[PDB]
């Protein structure tokens, strides 16, 4: 009777990897509460002049549903 | 002319597989409006003294959107 | 040596997996012959305002074809 | 960096494929905003009389997440 | 307690891809009855001087049995 | 810190899905300890005269590891 | 214009790889005309004391549909 | 014992996706030949204030190597 | 009832295919008992001056767990 | 033949992906010889008040066989 | 440090299996240097009245780039 | 309308899996032009005496097609 729902979010960062899955968090965590885990999807990202612009990590992030 | 979304929840359940996938629907049912099919996407759980302790099933929930 | 066939069928029920899974081999041993295997490849299915109304299990069957 | 959410929408036209597509965006551009790029996942339809009733395109949907 | 039936088929067509799974139902309509849903599987083709020279669509058609 | 392991179990039971799931975890914890959670790969079976003879899930189970 | 349809044989045998093959193909082609490619989609097989028993290996073939 | 290359293009257009996968094709028509066919992989696109603005095919297009 | 483990092998062989399959096997017989299938993952392999220099087969051996 | 194993290991750290990874294979290398390659199969995490609390890597592990 | 390509490379052949990968190895090895390992990506092939008339093999060819 | 190319590449790095990727793109950089994006497809390595020796990142380089 616990349910949970996943959303899919991508998450980018000029630093890395661990950065582009933190900003994504760092943005869920401002509306949703009850963040429990994430799984990442694909890894991308743009290129520029000095190799790697942004790296961008698709990820679920799954959260319990609150009842009622 | 109709568009559906599909939205990923998971159901968990100490009973068994049937009664997790009830338990997401119970808790769509609850908000969304139209439901009208499901896809299982994983079937996984813990694992206790008794042997498995909660069954937990990841599925895709569609339904028809209402017009704007 | 031996060749088999496999057929892509899907069973529904409204009690459970178990029961999808039996009405699809309920079916296919109407006609079929040497039936050996299954494996699931989907399972989905309908809802209605109970939750579930329908599930639905697609299932590959194999069998040994005959000479 | 950025952070972007996609959705998960299926498409239905009677006409092809294309009006399929178009119709998901159509709806999403109703309440979206910094509506990106798209991703086809499936393609299926419905069958009549005449062949195709239905066509239909599962696809996501990415946008930018607007701040605070 | 319905059970259904998926068959594997590949639609071509010059025109385009449409017309290449309309091509696949058509064939099927002929001696199939209760078509319901069909799902593509893989879209490829052959390539002439011109470009495409054949769309092809693999789908999978399923339909209803009888009993 | 903490290392888990997984193993590719298959579980069969004649009674039904949950029953093979629950066959596979009993013989594991029967000699490994720190069983957590366990994830289904694959659903198959075999057939015979009344449907079902035997349901076999195949599972991944994980465990944490003892130093 | 032309229709293929695609059906799912496992061909076996105690030799190797090819002769699984070249049994299904042999069967399909005693009842099946205008049989066109095939595809392996799995090899597996059974083992006993001197190893390999059979070898099994499940392919698509495909044949063009004759009008009525 | 011909071998075959393939290559993994991206067709654009605005217009559909046949068109997207022929704008590959043409560009490949340009600088290599014997292009027998083609898979799609992927299709893709971007989104404007008119719903799509580009249809984006990834493909792979097979063609047979010279000696 | 009975529970069987899967057990992830690479068989390799400079030979061939059914080479690599048999040596992995040959090894799991050495240890293993009541080996009863077996599936391929991957087919891989290393080049040389020669062309092939080995193959090496992924599979997954299936064995009934003892009482 | 040579034969390789495979083993399916899940490295864990709250200090990021590659230190997961690292983490693994200190333990595979514990009681294990002969390790020679890895590959990542997923990663996930859980999630904590500080964004990730947790980064897991599910990696597979093969080593040479000896001989027996 | 190294960086590697991979290519995509069908070999065909009449004879078998191991025929074809080594045909697009051969082929390979003409105008690459540095190939180091091949992964099998799909096996197909066509038919004729014997049978199969030609293997066909999709690999990836990885070899290492220079400076 | 544009054609895009995807070339698959493969980077190694002993330092990290950023690292990786960065040598590939660094590569690409030195003799493709228009170079945009990046997909990673598999991350794997090599195992040493002190663990992960060396990163090794299969990944897709997209880049637009001049003009001819
Ligand atoms: C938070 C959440 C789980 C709560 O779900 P919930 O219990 O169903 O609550 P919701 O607000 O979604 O309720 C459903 C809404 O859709 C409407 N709705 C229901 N059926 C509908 C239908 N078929 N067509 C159109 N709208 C429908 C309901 O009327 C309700 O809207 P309302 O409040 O204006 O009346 C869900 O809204 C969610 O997951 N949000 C997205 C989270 C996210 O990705 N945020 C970004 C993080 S960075
Ligand atoms: C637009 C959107 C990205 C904004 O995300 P957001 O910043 O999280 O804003 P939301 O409206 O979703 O806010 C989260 C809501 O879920 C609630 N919520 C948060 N955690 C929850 C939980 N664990 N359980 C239940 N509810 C929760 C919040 O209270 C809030 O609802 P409230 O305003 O009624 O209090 C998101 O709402 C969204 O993706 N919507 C769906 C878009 C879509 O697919 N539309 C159809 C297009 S055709
Ligand atoms: C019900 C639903 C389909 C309706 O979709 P919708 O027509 O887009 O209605 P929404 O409420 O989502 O409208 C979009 C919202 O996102 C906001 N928004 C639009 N673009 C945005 C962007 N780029 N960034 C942030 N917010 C944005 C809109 O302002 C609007 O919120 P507002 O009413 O506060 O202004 C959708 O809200 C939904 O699928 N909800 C989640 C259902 C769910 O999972 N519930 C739990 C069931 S167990
Ligand atoms: C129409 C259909 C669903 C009906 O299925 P069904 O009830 O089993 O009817 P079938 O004709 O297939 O009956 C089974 C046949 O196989 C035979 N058979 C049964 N087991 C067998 C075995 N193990 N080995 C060889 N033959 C066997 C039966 O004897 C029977 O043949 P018979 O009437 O000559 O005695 C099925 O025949 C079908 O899906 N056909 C293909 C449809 C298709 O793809 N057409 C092209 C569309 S474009
Ligand atoms: C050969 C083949 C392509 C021809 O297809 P076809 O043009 O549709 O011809 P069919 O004989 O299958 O005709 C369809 C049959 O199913 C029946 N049928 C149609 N719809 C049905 C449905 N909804 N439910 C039950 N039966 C149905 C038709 O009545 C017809 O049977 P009938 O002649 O007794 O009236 C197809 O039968 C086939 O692929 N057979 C299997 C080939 C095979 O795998 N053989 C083994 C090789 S080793
Ligand atoms: C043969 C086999 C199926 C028997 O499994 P089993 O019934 O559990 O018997 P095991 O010997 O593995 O017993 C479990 C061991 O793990 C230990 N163990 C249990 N839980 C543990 C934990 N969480 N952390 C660390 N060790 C643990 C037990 O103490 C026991 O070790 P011990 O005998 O030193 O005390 C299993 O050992 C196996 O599959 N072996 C590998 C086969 C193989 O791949 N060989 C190569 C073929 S080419
Ligand atoms: C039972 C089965 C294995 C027997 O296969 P088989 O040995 O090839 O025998 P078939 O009856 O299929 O013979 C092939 C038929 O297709 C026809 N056929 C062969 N090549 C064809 C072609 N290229 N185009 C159209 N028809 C063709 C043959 O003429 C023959 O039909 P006919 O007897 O009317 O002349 C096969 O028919 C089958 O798998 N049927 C479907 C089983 C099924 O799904 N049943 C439903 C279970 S609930
Ligand atoms: C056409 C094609 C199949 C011919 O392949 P080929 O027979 O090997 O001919 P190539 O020109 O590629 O010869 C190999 C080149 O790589 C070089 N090379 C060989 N090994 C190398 C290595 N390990 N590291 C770096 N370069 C190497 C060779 O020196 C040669 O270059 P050179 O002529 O400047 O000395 C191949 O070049 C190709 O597929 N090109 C891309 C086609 C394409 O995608 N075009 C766009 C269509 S829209
Ligand atoms: C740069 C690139 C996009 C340009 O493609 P293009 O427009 O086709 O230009 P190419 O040089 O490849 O032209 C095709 C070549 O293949 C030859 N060719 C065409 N068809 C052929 C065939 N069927 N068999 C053998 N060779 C063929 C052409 O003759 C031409 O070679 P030539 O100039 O010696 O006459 C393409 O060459 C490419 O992607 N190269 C590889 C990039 C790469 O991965 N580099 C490493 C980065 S680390
Ligand atoms: C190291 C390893 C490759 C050696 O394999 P091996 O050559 O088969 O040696 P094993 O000890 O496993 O021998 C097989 C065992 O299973 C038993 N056995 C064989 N068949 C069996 C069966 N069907 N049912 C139950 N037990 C069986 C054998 O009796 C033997 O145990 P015993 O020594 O108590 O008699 C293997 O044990 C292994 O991969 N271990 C796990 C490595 C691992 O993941 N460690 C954690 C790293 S972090
Ligand atoms: C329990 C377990 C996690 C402990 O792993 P571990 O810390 O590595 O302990 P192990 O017993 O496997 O030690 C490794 C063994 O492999 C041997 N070994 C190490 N490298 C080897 C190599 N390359 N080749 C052959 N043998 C090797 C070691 O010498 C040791 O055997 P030994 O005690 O006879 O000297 C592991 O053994 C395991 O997962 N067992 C299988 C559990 C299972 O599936 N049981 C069935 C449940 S139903
Ligand atoms: C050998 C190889 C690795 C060397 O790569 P490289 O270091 O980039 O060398 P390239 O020849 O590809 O150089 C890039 C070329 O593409 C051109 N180019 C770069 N960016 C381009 C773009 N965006 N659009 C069009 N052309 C472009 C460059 O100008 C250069 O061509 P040029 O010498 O005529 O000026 C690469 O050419 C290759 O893998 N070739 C194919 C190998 C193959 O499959 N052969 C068949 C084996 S059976
Ligand atoms: C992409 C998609 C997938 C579907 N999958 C299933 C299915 O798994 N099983 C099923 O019974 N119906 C399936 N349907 C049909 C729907 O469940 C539903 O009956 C149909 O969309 C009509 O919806 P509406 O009456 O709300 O307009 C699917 C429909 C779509 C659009
Ligand atoms: C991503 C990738 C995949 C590889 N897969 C295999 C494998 O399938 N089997 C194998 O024996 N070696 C495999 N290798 C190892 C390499 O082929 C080779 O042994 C190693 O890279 C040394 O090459 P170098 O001397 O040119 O640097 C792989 C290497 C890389 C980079
Ligand atoms: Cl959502
Ligand atoms: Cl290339």
């Amino acid at each position: 009777g616990k349910v949970y729902k996943k959303v899919e979010l991508v998450g980018t960062s000029e630093e890395g990897l661990e950065a582009a899955i933190q900003a994504a968090l760092a943005r869920a965590r401002k509306t949703l509460r009850h963040l429990d885990w994430f799984e990442v999807k694909e890894i991308a990202g743009t290129i520029g002049e000095a190799g790697v612009k942004e790296y961008q990590v698709v990820l679920e992030v799954g959260f319990r549903l609150e009842e009622t």
